[PDB]
């Protein structure tokens, strides 16, 4: 996953993100969390991430490596499961959407 990203790669990456942004379980991860939404959220999580910031980032070719792309995506799943207890629907959203991301990510690697 260390090989530099090509222009063709970025097209693949854009679709993964749209695939993700359209998922019915992605609604808590589309935008940066609203501190009204989550009481103490920004005291708790040292590195928040959401799908608009990756979209911004892809757009701007922030990503030199798949490694770095998966890094950001996993941060969104990790943050939710850390901040949220195992039985929150937000946590279950993280479960559903991460396997989807792994399904889609497996598609891209091939
Ligand atoms: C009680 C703590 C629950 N914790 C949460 C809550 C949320 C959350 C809540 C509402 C939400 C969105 C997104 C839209 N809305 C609707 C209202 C949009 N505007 C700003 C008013 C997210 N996201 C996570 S998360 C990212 O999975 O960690 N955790």
């Amino acid at each position: 996953v260390l090989t530099p990203l090509t222009e063709k790669d970025y097209e693949g990456l854009k679709r993964v993100l749209r695939s993700l942004q359209a998922h019915k379980m992605a609604w808590p991860f589309l935008e940066p969390v609203d501190p009204n939404d989550a009481p103490d959220y920004y005291g708790v999580i040292k590195e928040p991430m959401d799908l608009a910031t990756m979209e911004e980032r892809v757009q701007r070719r922030y990503y030199e490596k798949l490694t770095e792309f998966v890094a950001d995506m996993t941060k969104i799943f990790d943050n939710c499961r850390y901040y949220n207890p195992s039985d929150s629907p937000f946590y279950q959203c993280a479960e559903v959407l991460e396997s989807f991301f792994v399904q889609k990510l497996k598609g891209f690697k091939a």
